[PDB]
């Protein structure tokens, strides 16, 4: 098994969020095996991939978090070679690596707001009403293709702070009505499992 | 000068560590003066307090260990009244009392692992790369307030064995970059100061 | 993508349940490629495999039912070539093919019993107390390895009727304490998705 | 929290250093509460005290410097009421107030001398060989009691110029073998923490 590769990024700093590709199919193949990635890293959300899957990863408090169902126990490619996981929990579906040099960490939310915004891999930032610790209902139901590939992405408060990590979607006939996420308070309190 | 009192504990059994409060400021002030504590004790990591300071204490091999800079020469409040220290060393900054009945002891690490996890008073479990015999660097540096009050707490290995006791932080720019700790092998080998 | 292949089965006819291997890693690869499998079929529960994963499949009312997270949109290998799916529902994590000739089908439960039994790929048939329509608690909590590769397997009532199809395990620190299943009343009522 | 109070001084003017007490426990307690101290100030090294601790404070370039581990963020009692700190750094363990009227400031050393002299609260002037920027070894090792209550005190060169402020002692078996100090070049260059 190879390393997880940063193949793009979601820029959240301007008036309009945008996704940008940094690596194609050809570039991602040898980067995965060597674990060496010389590409300059920028932003809060990275678009990441393995050999069979594409998903997101979010830098919060100097840690780049993602889902175990995407990254497995894999390292991530960096300029100084493959980077091992700081956090690994299969039961929570969570992994984390030291945030890459040049990345911009989101700050954890203490607002207690129920007005959330989910960031997708297509840079859509959509409202989610918080319905519990790890649940949120979408204000507008979406087809599965709209959310697929966006696990490991963040849930933000109206002030742009990180509230959680997108894990799973509540679905009915190819349509998502709610989301399941790992709350920010459950990140650095994670035990190895 | 009163006793050190157990005011809470860190629960390490789940996928998420959590802090539990067992006593408020009034009961801590009181129990500190009398040294009598009838409360059910559980787990490995205790949250402890004197009349003026709060820190951690860790059970390893039937001994509850902590820092001298926190506990001084003080007794520990217990069901049978104040319990005197079995280990006291000002130079090492270490103290220990017989572990409270019902407490669970961590087993010392026999891994040789250099991937450590520091447990804070806020139930944060942060990765530390073992650098020296008594040193480790944070994989992701943290503000002081994040590590403050966590002296006497444990440095665990990936398997959850004890590797050392948190003593001091290597701070620059109001940020802890590295930690200083008493290694497990240096605990039972302690002489009286 | 190739076909789903029967690689063995779970015989529940006698006093003691037993698993039998009928195909190996090479034969499974060749059968996945051709979609033609002339091997004899017998029993309720089939041990099935793709090129990368292995799980269970249960015949209920002439349909061989399994999980989408295992089978995907894949056809099943048969003596007359690749068999296309009759039920495909991503949201329910359910797939179904016409049961292969030689298979025995379970009958749906109408007993109303809350005393369930889950059948594993290792032929263990373990008690599960029903909590809701799709949930049950394990009477003995189990390591993840004990249940992994058993999705698509059945939940039985004390009279041996089909109660549901094992889908997911409620896990904490590598231990499953409860199970999530697709109830029998949710099988034939399934829509395409 | 009350004021840090001058409770005496070290006279370094004759052939033999001496310590003079100017206030007793009752006066220090009353002067700490009001923050008003009408007493005459003389010399370079003051004996200072809070409600609980006693230590030293040294005037260098019109600033009375001491350790944060003794003074904290506290004001100093003066003829015109409480005087606030102009220098406060937890990381360096340094504080500084405007030197009191009547104090005599030491001048920073520019000898480059490696032969230092540490001044204790008991007026002992003991040789220290400089080893690095912030370290010196004792020519004759000492019991801890000899050095305790002398943080904030000066390290002088053979010519009587200020080289550093005494911070910590390198201790083994109730004996100090070396000293850790804040160099004079690190005093005015101090940023707030
Ligand atoms: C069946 C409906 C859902 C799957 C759809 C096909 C996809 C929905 C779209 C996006 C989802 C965020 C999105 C995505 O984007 N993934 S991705 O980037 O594409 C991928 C595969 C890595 C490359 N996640 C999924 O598809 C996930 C993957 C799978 O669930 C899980 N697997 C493993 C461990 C989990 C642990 C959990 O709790 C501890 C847990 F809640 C779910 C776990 C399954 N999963 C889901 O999101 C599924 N929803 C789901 O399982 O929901 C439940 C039952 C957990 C619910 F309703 F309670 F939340
Ligand atoms: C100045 C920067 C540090 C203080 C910050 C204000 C706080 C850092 C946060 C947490 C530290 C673990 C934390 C905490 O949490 N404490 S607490 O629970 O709050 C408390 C006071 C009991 C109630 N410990 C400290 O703050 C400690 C206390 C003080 O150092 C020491 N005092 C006494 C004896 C020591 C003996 C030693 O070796 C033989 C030693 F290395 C340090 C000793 C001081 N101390 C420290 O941690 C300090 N770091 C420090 O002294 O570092 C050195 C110089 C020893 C280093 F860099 F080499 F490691
Ligand atoms: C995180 C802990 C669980 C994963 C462990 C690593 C393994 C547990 C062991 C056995 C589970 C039955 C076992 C197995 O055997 N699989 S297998 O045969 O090995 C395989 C991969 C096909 C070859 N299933 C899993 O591992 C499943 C796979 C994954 O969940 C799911 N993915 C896709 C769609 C799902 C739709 C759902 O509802 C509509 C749903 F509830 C779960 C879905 C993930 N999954 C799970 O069982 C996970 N539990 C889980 O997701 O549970 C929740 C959150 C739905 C719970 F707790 F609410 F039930
Ligand atoms: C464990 C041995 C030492 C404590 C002994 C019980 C006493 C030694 C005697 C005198 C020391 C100068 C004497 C004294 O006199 N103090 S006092 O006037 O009594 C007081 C408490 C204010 C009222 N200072 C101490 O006791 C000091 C206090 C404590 O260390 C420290 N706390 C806070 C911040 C520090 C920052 C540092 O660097 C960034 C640092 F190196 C040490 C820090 C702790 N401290 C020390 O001097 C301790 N030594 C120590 O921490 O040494 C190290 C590990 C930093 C060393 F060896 F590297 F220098
Ligand atoms: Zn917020
Ligand atoms: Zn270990
Ligand atoms: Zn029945
Ligand atoms: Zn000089």
């Amino acid at each position: 098994k190879g390393s997880v590769v940063i193949v793009g990024r979601i820029n959240l700093s301007g008036d309009t969020a945008y996704a940008q590709q940094t690596r194609g199919e050809e570039g991602c193949q040898e980067t995965s095996q060597t674990g060496r990635d010389k590409n300059q890293v920028e932003g809060e959300v990275q678009i990441v991939s393995t050999a069979t899957q594409t998903f997101l990863a979010t830098s919060i408090n100097g840690v780049l978090w993602t889902v175990y169902h995407g990254a497995g126990t894999r390292t991530i490619a960096s300029p100084k070679g493959p980077v091992t996981q700081m956090y690994t929990n299969v039961d929570k579906d969570l992994v984390g690596w030291q945030a890459p040099q040049g990345s911009r960490s989101l700050t954890p939310c203490t607002c207690g707001s129920s007005d959330l915004y989910l960031v997708t891999r297509h840079a859509d930032v959509i409202p989610v009403r918080r319905r519990g610790d790890s649940r949120g209902s979408l204000l507008s139901p979406r087809p599965i293709s709209y959310l697929k590939g966006s696990s490991g992405g963040p849930l933000l408060c109206p002030a742009g702070h990180a509230v959680g990590i997108f894990r799973a979607a509540v679905c009915t006939r190819g349509v998502a009505k709610a989301v399941d996420f790992i709350p920010v308070e459950s990140l650095e309190t994670t035990m190895r499992s």
